[PDB]
């Protein structure tokens, strides 16, 4: 019943396809472009007059409209955003790669939502023409996916920005022992500084990209810690690393301005190679023949500097105040938090993007990549971050929350609240709330029965409730969550797991210890089988959850992990009826004292912790060591 | 069988023996010699033997067991090319051997010839004060080194530690916790001229000098990046070669203070001062590195470690590099026993008689034979006996004339049915001098929607080759007494791998043709047999792994074949779902395979080495972050 006077036919074809999303009330609305604000919508009485400055701001204004006229017939909207390209950056190099069609829901929600801009991050896993290994079995994007992507976001006048590879981060690639790929090596996950051959490759990855209509690129650059001391250092001898990396970026800085690309680049490098204890977060001294070689390629690289951890303006705006002595060109990266295993932080990411917001705005950030990582096997829902991107919209285009839930509401059908119950399984009740990476749903998941190295980190009075009611609440929440139910039908089955699996270790060594018999018996034949039907059952949900939203590529390393902790709960189950039966003295597992895991948080009231890499997670022993 | 001339101590050790061996009704005059390592003569049941070590005693009745069974005369007099035979297990790498076959691997050693015996330990030793070193890795307790100690004594067999002193602690230095961290440089290498590091290695030394032996072996091989991680960070740019020699000098000094003499692997001299970082040239020494290395050489004894060379020549020139800095050297031979489920004994055949050869013409005093067990110990602990016979025979003989016979004697198999256990390895169209090819293992953890090595597979030679390999073991099984695990093991494997070696590519073939009732078939029936059959192999494996090792470190190979497992499930759920017409597509085979590796492209065969699990198993990501 809506009618629109106005618009271009891109603009009502854009909103037919919105419609899917949101209800459009039966109401007359008079569209324009003006430079007067980003968004301005006035009006009562069933005929209002809309303006956007940039045509992308369309389909933000319409969700707030469709949310105002739910409570209110006049309308007196006006946004002025205070960035000039808001973007979601998505993590498709952690072994979950975003198919196709929920690239393009993300999109649409992107759009209603006001960001500017959808990124994917791919280290390898976009196809380059004569490098067959690239990518391989990993789920490469080929360049036409890339391209309906990217069409598809210009639908809704949202551009496109590949984030890449061209130092290190390249591990799915450089691991593959043929000699065009060991060629190409320093150390580690580093490409070689100064090989031709590396060159060569960088030169077909902007190939590649080159097909895109864009010509915005991140080039990565982050995190290249031991560069120029592997292969390089045999080659070369010892350099002055914060040179090598200059010549580095300055012939892949050549290489994009060859196709016409401008470039983005991670900025921590520079810190850590000219800080004295090799950090991030450090003013540096800067040797003068690299500020002369910096100065001259400043003018054609945005440095973006991450940080999704500070808890305060302060810190962040220290942060700038270092990036200065470098560069005014910059760009901030902030966190959607879902790379702690499978549950996110939008609690989290809510805390620190209200006080990144502050200093971005102080020292006038033109640009916020929101980064949605997948750290360690991309085993969190593509979705599951909405809520964070929510919140970095309502920063930019309002400076407050106030909008939040109702907008969030008119995008999804969920409150904001309800949807952000989806990061219940790291909410233990005793944590404050400002310290990050804290992620008992992944590390009480992974854990071995026989052997459980984190049970130190468990408090089970406080843990096993916490966990029994999440997945009560969530399935409350499922039932209610429509096209979304499955994000929470995942998490209400994972905290069920977590509810006795949090202390099943401790009670089978309390039952060894007491040398209760009866009670070993029932765990080993009701409970431990139990709980592998209930991680089968999660499994199928997670499968149906990653089929959904990803490709099928990476999904075995779960199958792996998975199937991994199902046969150690067989173990637990046959190590104990081999000691019921009297055919051992002991059960040697049990005999050891578990110590804690780490000292991280080693000084907190609180016991819970961080831990984030499977192998380490699941076993003592070696597992991918020679 | 009646003896003259035992002291107490040899007559309980031959007590022990008879367990191993059948000694006739026979009168034997025993007496020590320096006449000839061993010596044996007599007849008409009344014979004389004599040996130059005490040890030595045991392979000499072994010897006279095995030619009284077809002679009533005998002639038998050995001179031992080495000074020391030594056996080397590895501990650290999941599969620490439990006292029990400790016992056992001594006693057959004894019979063998070996002088020696070592364990190598990384962290998998107690060290009071450090609690996370060796943590739930099994790690021995100074009262079991202790207790294996004493109990090679009885044969006087001597015991050796091996323990790492620099890198190879990655299981150790692991631990998030500030106690072990600030002892890292990077990766697995502890952090040169940090108190700390030295405050552990001074630990390291107190449990060892609670043994009787004062013979170690301090590592040191193997730290690729030493001094380019926090080290570089907190001290800038060093000379590596002066740095290695300061560090070698601080160790030493510790040994010094317990009263140890020290071997180290030689590999870094060689690496570090080579300009390609390689181990065999012939380096140039910087002239401070030489007044350094010119002390700590008087020091420690050098160990040049070989295992892959068919030549004389290639092992000599070997010899000559490491003499232009010191001729205080020991050589390390190979029972292979690294390359995952399966040994290599017939390899190991091979370069052992060309090594002897080289240590020979090079005068070596000491050989060391190294088990070790490389990413996860998947291969049994007695796999690799007729490799250890090998050696002995070498030392004592020159030759393997006697070999087979020596070994029936011994375990009660001939050394050909017993070298069968290698046969998930031996392809036919393999030469036999090309090492680590090892498709006992690679064929085993592949997965099957996703086969990464399908192009190394070669099903019209090899999918018989595995069948009539699982008779073969199974026959032999039945005529190995307690070595039947063994083999009962390996016959599952091969069974496995007559099947597996291409359902991948069939399940592809079908795929294409759209032979649905052949995709049926595989999923349905195929798949869970396959399932059902590694089940039987893990169990069996767990047998041996229970058998032979502490329990620990086999968790590691439960989470890879439940994984496994877990594929063949995926196999059959994602053929399911396209059966029932709810995928047009099943993606994962429409990926062309590619090489896994070029290592052995030139070749021949399809054949090719890939030992690491975890890029066996998937393409994906899976330890990185
Ligand atoms: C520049 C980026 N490099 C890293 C990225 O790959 C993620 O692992 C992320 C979250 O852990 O941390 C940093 S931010
Ligand atoms: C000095 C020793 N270092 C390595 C040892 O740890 C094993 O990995 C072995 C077999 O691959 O190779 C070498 S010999």
């Amino acid at each position: 019943m809506v009618r629109f006077t106005g618009l271009s036919l891109k603009q009502t074809q854009a909103i037919e396809v919105l419609k899917g999303h949101i209800s459009l009330p039966d109401v007359e609305v008079a569209v324009t472009q003006s430079d007067q604000a980003s968004i301005s919508i006035e009006g009562e009485e069933g005929h209002y007059q809309l303006t956007y400055r940039k045509p992308h701001q369309l389909y933000r204004a319409l969700s707030l409209l469709v949310t105002v006229l739910a409570e209110a017939d006049k309308v007196e909207i006006e946004e002025q955003a205070a960035y000039e390209d808001l973007a979601y950056m998505v993590d498709c190099s952690r072994n979950a790669v975003l198919n196709v069609a929920s690239a393009k829901q993300m999109i649409e929600i992107l759009a209603l939502m006001g960001y500017s801009t959808f990124e994917l991050y791919m280290e390898d896993t976009y196809q380059i023409e004569g490098q067959p290994y690239f990518g391989y079995f990993r789920g490469a994007y080929s360049a036409e996916e890339l391209q309906e992507i990217e069409a598809y976001a210009q639908q809704f006048d949202v551009t496109f920005v590949p984030c890449i590879q061209t130092l290190a981060h390249l591990s799915a690639f450089v691991k593959w022992g043929v000699k065009e790929v060991q060629e190409l090596r320093d150390v580690e996950d580093i490409l070689l500084i100064g090989e031709e051959k590396v060159y060569d490759l960088i030169d077909g990855m902007f190939a590649t990209l080159s097909k895109l209509k864009t010509r915005k690129v991140n080039i990565g650059m982050d995190e290249a810690h031991l560069v120029g001391l592997g292969r390089y250092l045999i080659l070369n001898g010892v350099v002055d690393r914060s040179l090598l990396m200059c010549q580095h970026l300055e012939r892949v800085l050549d290489i994009a301005d060859k196709y016409g690309f401008h470039c983005q680049m991670w900025s921590d490098m520079f810190f850590k190679l000219m800080s004295a204890d090799g950090q991030y977060d450090r003013d540096v001294e800067i040797p003068e023949e690299t500020r002369v070689y910096l100065d001259r390629l400043k003018d054609r690289v945005t440095l973006v500097y991450w940080d999704y951890y500070q808890d305060s303006e302060e810190k962040y705006n220290r942060n700038f105040r270092n990036h200065h002595k470098i560069s005014h060109d910059l760009a901030f990266a902030g966190g959607a938090w879902k790379w702690i295993g499978f549950t996110p932080h939008n609690h989290f990411s809510r805390l620190v993007a209200i006080e990144a917001n502050k200093a971005c705005r102080a020292n006038q950030i033109k640009e916020v990549i929101v980064t949605g990582w997948g750290d360690n096997g991309g085993e969190t829902a593509q979705f599951s971050i909405l809520p964070s991107l929510q919140i970095w919209a309502e920063l930019s285009y309002r400076n407050d929350l106030d909008g939040l839930s109702a907008h969030f509401k008119t995008n999804t059908g969920l409150t904001v609240e309800d949807f952000m119950q989806i990061d219940l399984a790291n909410l233990l009740p005793d944590l404050p709330g400002n310290l990050s990476g804290i992620n008992p749903n992944r590390y009480v998941f992974y854990q071995d029965i026989l052997c459980p190295i984190l049970d130190q980190h468990m408090t089970p009075e406080q843990d096993k409730p916490h966990f029994a009611q999440a997945a009560e609440t969530l399935a409350n929440i499922k039932e209610k969550a429509g096209n979304y139910a499955y994000l929470f039908e995942t998490q209400a089955q994972l905290n069920a797991i977590l509810s006795s699996k949090v202390d099943v270790g401790r009670r089978i060594r309390q039952a060894y210890q007491a040398d209760d018999k009866e009670s070993l018996q029932q765990i080993a034949r009701q409970e431990l089988p139990e709980l592998r039907s209930q991680i089968e059952d999660f499994h199928a949900l997670f499968s149906h959850q990653w089929l959904k939203e990803n490709k099928v590529f990476g999904l075995d390393t779960v199958d792996i992990r998975m199937g991994g902790l199902l046969q150690r709960i067989k173990r637990a189950e046959s190590r104990i009826e081999v000691y019921l039966a009297g055919q051992l003295d002991r059960i040697d597992e049990l005999e050891v004292e578990i110590l804690p895991f780490t000292d991280f948080y080693a000084d907190k009231d609180f016991a819970a912790t961080t831990a984030n890499q499977w192998h380490t997670i699941a076993t003592a022993s070696t597992i991918y060591t020679t």
